[PDB]
Order: C-alpha cells, then structure tokens, then sequence
C-alpha cells in the first residue's frame, strides 16, 4: 500500500499552505498581502511547507511571477534553496520554470543567476509506471520535453551543459527518445543536435551511452519510437546517385547487424517485453536487411538443421520401439487377471546380432543430447534460470521443452543402467515432446509457420485459460458420477469402478471421444439419465464456447496482426542461430566497407520508386 | 549468391569516382574545378569507371547541365561513347537525359547530333524482379515511362524512330503498358498514336506483335492493365445511335474470342498466373460476351457432358460391385485365424448369363478410358507434362486425376487379364476418384460450384499445409502408444498389437473417431492415462484451430474474392471445351460481319442505360 503516501503527503501541502498566510498569498495574486507579509516585519525565509517548500517554489507552480518578484528583494537565496526530500529531492523554481512553458521568469530567476546544475532526483522524477511522467532531472531536460524553444535557446546562452546525464546516465537526448507525445517532440531532436559544436574526443553527444549500455540511436528502437526513428535514421544514411524514380541510397549499418556482442541491435528488439517495438521491423533499412538474411543463407542453412532433426528423432524411434521386451518370465499374472503385462524389459541382453543394431541406434541419441546440452550450459549460464521463461514465451518456447527433452532422454540411459521397472515414464515423454518439437521448425518451411504461432499464442494464453475453467466444471460430474455408480456393479458398466479413472472417463467423455456410457442391458440409476444429459448441454456448450474463443482473438489476428509476429519470430530466429552458430560459415551481412573509403563500418544499400 | 555483385561494383562506382580528381569534380558543380582540369593540361578522354564511365555520364547522372557543356569542347566524342559492360551495355547519356526529366541538356546533347539508334541493352534494363523497373532501351522508349511531354516530342524532332523494338521484339507501345503507374502514364498512349502518320503496309503500329507473339492490346490484358485496356478499348469499339439513356454501342471483337488459334485473347487471362489479371473479366465488352457463351450453349451442352458423365460412373460402379468373386477354394484359412478373407477373385469364369451382361457392363468402361486417353495424347504433347502441372492448380486441376483415374482404369484390365491376386489396388483408386471428380461439374450447375471453388482453394493450400503440421504431432502419441501398449496383452485392448496400424488407430483417434482405447475390465499402465489426455487437449486444439485456419482465409474469400473466382473457374472451362469440343456444334460468338458493311470482322453488341 505505497502509493496512499503520495496523497497523503500531497494533502499535506493543502495543509501548509492553509495554515500559513505568507504560503496563502502564495497561492493566488496576492501582492498588495504580500505587502502586507513582508515589509512590515521580519518573516523568516525557511517558511517550509510540507516537503520543504518556499515561496517561489508554490507562486511560479501556480503560474505566478507576480508572486516571484516580489520576493527577490526579500530572499535572494532561496533560489539557492530546492525542495527538500523524499518526493522532490533537489526541485527548484528553475525547474518548474519550464514546465509552466514560460513566464518570463526565466530571465528574471537568472537575473539571481539561478543554476542549472541542480538536478532534482527525487522519487517522482525517475522513470516508473507509478509516475505518469518523465522528465529526467536537469532543467534543460525538461525543456525538451515541453516544446519551448527559446526557452533551451535561453539557458544554454547562459551556462547549459547538454552532456550531462541522469540517474541512469541517459542525456537529455535519451529525455527526448521517451515522449509519448512523439512527432512533436521531434523537431527539437536537431536542434539539440545544433549545439554540438565543440566536438570533443570521445563523442559528439549523439554516441553516449548509459548506464545499461544504450546510445539513444537504438534506444528508440527498443522503445519503438517509430517515427522518430526514421527521423534519426535519416541523417545517418548516406544516399548515392538518384535516378529518376529509383534512388540507389545506402543504408549505414553499423550497430544494427550483430557484431562483436556490442548489444547489438537486433537481439534488442527480440529481447524486450513493450510488443510497440517489434513494428521497428517495418522500418526502410531493417525488413531487407533481415530478408537478406534469410534467403540467402537462412532458412536453407536453418532447414539443414531441421533436416537433420527429424533424422535424429527417426533414429530416436526407431531405436525406441525396438526394446529389451522380453516374454514373462518371472511369474504368472496372479492378481485380480488385470495385470495385463507380460515384458518386464530385460536387464543385460546386449550381445544378439540385432542389439548392436540399436546400440549404434542409441548411443548417438544420448551423445546428441549432450551436444544440445553443451547448448546450455553457456545458455544457462547467459540469460539465469527463472527469467530465462523470461526469455521463452516471446519468442521460442519450443526452445525450452527440448532440453526438457535432454533431461528425460539422459535420465532414461541412467535408468537402463540400474535397469528399475520405471523405465516407460521417460521414454513416453522422451518420445512425444521429441516429434512436438519438430514443429518449431514449421517457421522455417515457408507458409506452415503461422498456424504454429498461432498454435502457440492459444495454448499459453487462452487454452490454458480455458483449462483452469475447463478441470472444474468436469469435477463435479466426475465425482457426481463417482458416487451414483458406487452403488452399481462394476462388473458391467465398468467406466466408474474408482475415482482415479472416474476423473478420466469423465476427461475423455467431456471431448465427446467415448461413446457415451450405456450398457442398456440392465436398468440405470435414475439420477444417471439426467446428470449425464446435465453434463451433455454443458458438453456442447463450452466446448462451443471454447471454439468461439478462438475467435474473438482471431479476429485480432490475421486481418490484424500475426503476420508481424511471424516475421518478428523470424528474427527471434535470426540472430539466435547467430550466435550459437560460430564463424566460418556465416559470412556477416551487407558489404564490408574499408575499400571504397569507408573504412571498418560494413554497409548495406536498396533500391526503391518514388513517385 | 547473384546479386550481391550488383552492389560490388556499385561500390566501385563510387571507388572510381573517388580516385579520380576529374571524376570528383564530376561528382559535383565544379567548373571552376574543372577549369583546373582541362584548360591547363591533356587528360585522356577516356577515363573510364567502373563499368566505362565518363564525365558527363556522371554529370548528367548527378543532374548536372554545367558540368555537362564544358566537357563539350572538351571532348564531343564522348556522346558517342556508350558505358561499357555487363549492367549497362549501350547506355549513353542520351538515356539518362530523359531519366531526370529535363535539363534542358536534351537540346544540348542534340546539338553534338546524338544518336537516338543507341540501344541500352544491359543487365539491368530488361524485365526481371530483380530489377525494380523496365523501360526497355530506346532514348523514346524511356520518355514514355517518365511522362515528360515535349521531351518526347523533341526527339521525334530529331529522328526518332517509335517502331523501333525492344531485345524481345516489344516496342516503345508495350514499354508504355508496363508501367506501374497507370492513369498516370496512360495519356501519353495517343500521344504516340498521334506519331502514328505514315500509314505502314503491315501495321500502323498497333497491331506489332513481339517474339511471344503478343500485340500490345491484349499484352495490357494478360497483365490485367484494367484501367489502360478501358482507354485502349474506346477506339476500338464502335458505337451505333443512342437512345436517351440507353445506348446501343457495337464491340469490336476480333482477337477477342477463340478464332483459328492465334493466341487468343480469353485464354491468355486463363493461363497467366498474375492473379490481378483476372479482373479484366469485370470489363464491359468481356463478362457479357461470356456470359451469352455460358447462357446459350454454355451449359446445357456442358452439363450434358456432366449427364452422360455419372451414366458413365454409374454403368462403372455396377461393373465394379459385381465381380468374379468365388468361394473359398485353394486352402482353409490357416494363419492366426486373422486372415477372415474368402473371395480370391476367379481365373476364367464368364460364360454365365450373369457374366455377359457385366462384359458389355465393362469395356465400355475401358474403352471410355480410351477416349479420355485420347483427349490427352495431343494435350500432353501440347503443354507438356512438368509444366502441365502448372497448367492444372490455376484452372481445373480436377482435370489432372480423371488422367489417373485412366491409369488405373486401364491397369485393371491389364489385371483382369493376368488375373493376379494385387486387383483391389487400382479397384480402390479406380473407383473413389471416379465419383471425387464429378464435383468438377459442379461449377456448371448453379449455386453448387463455389464451395467446390473453396473445397480446392482449401485442400491444396491449407489443409496439406496443415497435414504437413498434423503428421507429425501423431507420430509422437502414436509411437508413445506404442511402446507403452508394447508391455500390455494385445488380446484385450488391441488398438496398437504392431506399429504401423498403431499410427492409423492414433490418426483416426485424432479426429475423434475411432472411440479412444479402454478396456474397463483390466488395469490400464499409468502413464497411458495422462499421455492420451495430453493427447486430448492437443485434440481439441489444432483441429479446432484448424477449424478457424478455415476462418483466416474466409473472410479473405466470399466478402471479397470468391465470387470473382467463380466466374474466372467458369471461363477457364469456356475456351477449353470450345477447344476440346470441335466445330458443327459450336457456333462462335457474336454476330458475324460481311454481310454489314463489315467484312471478316465479326461484332458483338450490348445496350446499356448511363445516368
Ligand atoms: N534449439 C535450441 C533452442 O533455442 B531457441 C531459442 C534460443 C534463444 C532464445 C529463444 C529461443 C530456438 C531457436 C529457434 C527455434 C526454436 C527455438
Ligand atoms: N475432362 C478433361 C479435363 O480437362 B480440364 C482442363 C483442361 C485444360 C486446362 C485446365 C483444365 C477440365 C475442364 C473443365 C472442368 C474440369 C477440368
Ligand atoms: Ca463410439
């Protein structure tokens, strides 16, 4: 309960104003009660408010430089004093100048030389979803933000630094990056760019990055500032020869392609969580530089991979339904003549002639685990263990069922070697997630990918939705049906004889797949008839309704927007197989600079038609 | 790896530019460079580029007239200097004038008497989507795609020659229909007819045809040029009086309907596979033509093909169902007691009176093969049989399977005649695809055609897209099943005694079919009673799923583009029974002229009612 103490403190300053006449002709015009505050006595110049305010603080927060001047010859000082803590740790009237848009009293608090080295880096002003702002902490910061322009003409004409940086080392250039209000905020991007002028040996202001490692070129990107993007992108692309309708530009493509783990760009708009930053693959340089990409070495060097894939699971099957399955042997099948098992799977028969067959067939399967073990143990070692589900659902969460895949496949070859009963209980799982796994290669494969995105997209948000509402509706007529056929012999009419399998023939009766229970040979229990026909009209209705689920995201779906998450899986794809993948096959992408007087940044150009 | 040396050595435009100081004052307006580099020295005249460049090739490139004129004293030549190689053989600077749209240079390089017989014959400049524009390789023919005016009529003034044809025999007329800006270059169109004066023997113009043999009228058609063929059609058509609203104009119909073969024009919209071509169907003279050929003798003369069709498929089946069929003879049933077969499917029985009924019953059933074998012996030899294929999809491939429904067909009696045991596989095939291709004829019969439209559009582009998803999340549970049901009795619960029946019982247990295995009088193994529930929640996922797969398409079908579908299926039947279907029979359509004051032309008319 955090947030009840910013009204309470923010009632709090309703308080003291009330209670302090100087403070309540702070608030309104009063500056003949202003004479009648100051000059007839010594007040003290500390009158703090609620967080530590004083006048000028509360009469230019409530638009009023009339209420400002007149202080100046009280309080010369109290300029010099910022608001105390806790909220606004370091707040000024020069900050709150700006934000106002004007008042003129920007030249007139600098007429007592006010400093714009203050930075208020109270609780309010860092970047949160608990605050509806941001604004980082300089006063120059600020003025970007609020699209007054002589207003940053002002202050840099009387001692502004542009390259300081927050709390998290972002400019004021990052300040600008971070507007909702996005266009409009854009035409103050070159005119900061304006005042470079001294460059100094490390950057130009425009290469500074943060605390988190970010230049605010792709700092837009992976907030997915659209528009101001291209806008940024303009300066830096370096156009050749026009002709006519078609235009030869060349892009630059220096950070955007992965280079030596910089945090390269690509990786970043995978990575992050704001789903407004994936139409950044919809920008002019980017959708062709990752077509290239993948025509040209992606998908037939990705589909190798997959080819030989479904090889491995071939010889995982094959190597899987031939097993030890001996006759039985031990004893006769005593109790109950239910036990309906006779195969035991054998201890140590190795040695026939069609055993050394599946032992070349196995232990290239346990091997190939171990090599897309070898996968993860940097992998884990990467990105952790609990944000790697982090890392999953967005893009490839087939990634983590094949290493659950591993630990099954390995626990299996332990369990042939202490050889206990146990011994189906991986091999039904090493088995089925091997072939379900097959289907993240249906991205590669053109066209097959976007129903398993969107296999993808219904299970984990929707059916499993569905399955939280689904696994207590059945309850009730499990066990409804658990205690009506209690009473009846489950001799005939055996669907019931337990409640561990009376949840399941019920499971199963929920999908309509069994017939439908009746022996009609003998007489039902009069409950039964209407309860399994209560069960039926829920039966074709949630179902029904489950089918109609689907569509309601549907609809938001391909007339919409799956088509972007198949080519923003794509990518997900890209710079993965990147990485994992080593040099000497990948030839990195666009053409290598540094013959053609451009030095060690490589390039990529494209054609176009204008009108 | 092609097209990355396009971008190698445009780079090495920009290397030869950079090295050379002549070449760099060509990059921009450096006359008084210039001044510096020819007045006071002898540099060659032919400093060649990349591909073979000089100065006002690169000056006019980079829209420059005042470095163009002082090269003129320089070196006059150099008009008659083509760049060299391999991306642009031919191209002078002539070519390029018109590509910026003017510089007035036009007149300029005329006045050193250019030659507009240059012919730009490189890489780049003939169709291909690697290129992203055309413009063919005349001086003229490349004003017409630029839609510069006088332009166009300054060099007619000079000696231009608009007969002039492209590398595949296209002349500036067909370089006009390609552009992709439509309207916008349409009213350059009489502007070259205007040019037209000199009435040649052969053609005025309009009617060349190309090394594919197409005139430039129906050249817009099988591009589906909409809006140019309505502007190319006004001239042509031949409008009689005018009745108020109504007005009975009278259509040209030369090249329109099928005549002797030439390429006509109704089959081109057919065998094209620019699917924005076929909305040329929705123009005036063309969806009424067709129409009278689908209402009168359209049809009833093509259901009568249907009528005698099912007589065809029925006088099969009663020479399928009855058969030699005889009593078990040769042996007992001996193995396993499975082998619950009786029949064996006799040698030489057929003196009965039952027996010749069902031979006159036969080979007019193989003798009907026959025909439609003899349907295809010359159209095998027509289109064939790789590419035939790529005839099939587009336009009837219910087309391609009644051809293997003749190889089967035929192969049965070759069967019946060795009388081997294998009768039942073509037996099977001959008769499920007979019945599966009388919904080919469901198109003529109204109403029924256009789910049939959309049972192919989805079968052949969804749903084995589909299966290629749903083979392999069976193979999982179904080898799972196998295994795990490998330790049970196959004696009770026998869905899955072996493997391959065990992938079929799974398959037909996935569309919710076959019951789903349970035996109620013995225990079930453990991990069967979860694995086929997780086989259940994938079962009524992806099959609902595939139910809205249907949906995603849908809304891109009938709302919008079924029905356009429908009546493009309905033509590509049209010329082909007109085809197949000889004269005698057929009158072809419209009236005929020659008795009008007409001649060998024959018309086709319409009335209307404008506002
Ligand atoms: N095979 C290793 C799994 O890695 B996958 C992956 C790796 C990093 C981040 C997200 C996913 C993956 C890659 C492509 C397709 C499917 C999954
Ligand atoms: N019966 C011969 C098959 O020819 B069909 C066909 C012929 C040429 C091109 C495309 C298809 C066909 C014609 C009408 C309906 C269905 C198929
Ligand atoms: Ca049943």
């Amino acid at each position: 309960s955090w947030a009840q103490s910013r009204d309470e403190q923010n009632l709090l300053q309703q308080k003291r104003i009330w209670e302090s006449p100087l403070l309540l002709a702070a608030k309104d015009n009063d500056v003949q009660a202003l004479n009648k505050l100051l000059k007839y006595e010594d007040c003290k110049v500390h009158q703090r408010g609620a967080m530590g305010e004083t006048a000028l603080h509360i009469a230019a927060l409530y638009d009023n430089l009339e209420a400002a001047m007149v202080l100046m010859e009280a309080a010369p000082e109290l300029v010099f004093e910022p608001m105390t803590s806790e909220l606004y740790e370091g707040q000024t009237a020069l900050h709150i100048a700006v934000v106002n848009q004007n008042m003129n009293l920007v030249r007139a608090l600098l007429a007592r030389r006010a400093s714009v080295s203050a930075r208020a880096t109270g609780t309010a002003f860092r970047r949160s979803p608990c605050n509806l702002i941001y604004f980082g902490e300089h006063p120059l910061s600020f003025a970007a933000c609020v699209n007054s322009e002589e207003i940053v003409r002002l202050l840099i004409e009387h001692g502004a630094d542009i390259r300081a940086q927050d709390s998290l080392g972002n400019t004021v250039l990052h300040i600008l990056i971070l507007q909702p209000n996005k266009t409009f905020a854009c035409q103050m991007y070159n005119l900061l760019l304006s005042y470079d002028r001294h460059g100094d040996h490390l950057q130009p202001l425009d290469l500074v990055p943060n605390h988190q490692g970010l230049t605010p070129f792709k700092l837009a990107g992976v907030e997915g500032n659209t528009v101001m993007f291209q806008h940024l992108m303009q300066k830096r692309k370096h156009t050749q020869w026009t002709y006519g309708p078609l235009t030869s530009t060349l892009y630059d493509l220096t950070e955007i392609d992965s280079s030596g783990d910089e945090q390269s760009l690509l990786e970043l708009i995978i990575t992050t969580k704001k789903r407004e930053a994936r139409q950044i693959l919809d920008q002019t340089p980017v959708k062709e530089l990752v077509s290239l990409k993948w025509k040209r070495y992606g998908r037939p060097y990705f589909c190798m991979l997959g080819a030989i894939y479904l090889l491995y699971i071939i010889c995982f099957t094959m190597c899987c339904i031939y097993r030890p399955l001996k006759p039985r042997t031990n004893n006769r099948t005593s109790p109950r003549d239910n036990t309906l098992l006779q195969q035991k799977l054998l201890q140590e028969a190795y040695m026939t002639p069609k055993d050394d067959i599946r032992l070349v067939g196995e232990l290239v399967t346990v091997i190939g685990a171990i090599i897309i073990l070898l996968v993860e143990v940097p992998d884990i070692f990467r990105m952790g263990v609990t944000r790697f589900f982090g890392q999953t659902i967005l893009g490839g969460p087939f990634h983590v069922l094949i290493i659950t895949y591993a630990f099954m496949v390995l626990v299996t070859m332990v369990m042939r070697l202490i050889s206990a009963s146990g011994e189906v209980v991986p091999m039904s799982f090493a088995l089925v997630l091997g072939w379900c796994n097959v289907m993240a290669f249906a991205r590669g494969f053109q066209m097959l990918g976007p129903f398993t995105i969107m296999i993808q997209k219904m299970i984990f948000g929707d059916l499993m939705r569905f399955c939280w509402l689904m696994a207590v509706v059945i309850l009730g007529f499990a066990s409804a049906f658990y205690i009506i056929f209690q009473t009846e012999d489950p001799e005939e009419l055996g669907h019931f004889y337990d409640y561990p399998m009376a949840l399941f023939s019920t499971f199963e009766l929920f999908l309509t797949i069994i017939d439908g229970p009746a022996n009609y040979n003998v007489d039902l229990p009069f409950m039964y008839s209407i309860t399994y026909a209560a069960f039926a009209i829920i039966a074709t209705l949630l179902m029904l309704n489950l089918l109609i689920a689907m569509m309601g995201d549907t609809h938001w779906r391909v007339a919409h927007e799956r088509d972007e998450l198949w080519r923003a899986q794509i990518v997900a794809t890209t710079v993965m197989l990147e990485r994992k993948l080593p040099r000497c096959l990948w030839p990195r992408s666009g053409i290598c600079g540094r013959e053609y007087g451009l030095g060690d940044r490589w390039f990529l150009r494209v054609e176009d038609r204008q009108d």
